[PDB]
Formats: structure tokens, sequence, C-alpha cells
């Protein structure tokens, strides 16, 4: 599902954009 993934996504984006510390690659 496009919608809820997209919504989801922005909410890991957030943190993962404002700061680079937190990297689990």
């Amino acid at each position: 599902s496009k919608c809820r993934q997209w919504q989801s996504k922005i909410r890991r984006t957030n943190p993962i954009f404002c700061i680079r510390r937190a990297s689990p690659t």
C-alpha cells in the first residue's frame, strides 16, 4: 500500500534527514 508506507516513510525520513548520527547500515 502506497499511502500507509509513504506516511511511515515520512516519520522515518524526518530524524534520518534532521540528524546523521544514527545510520544503521
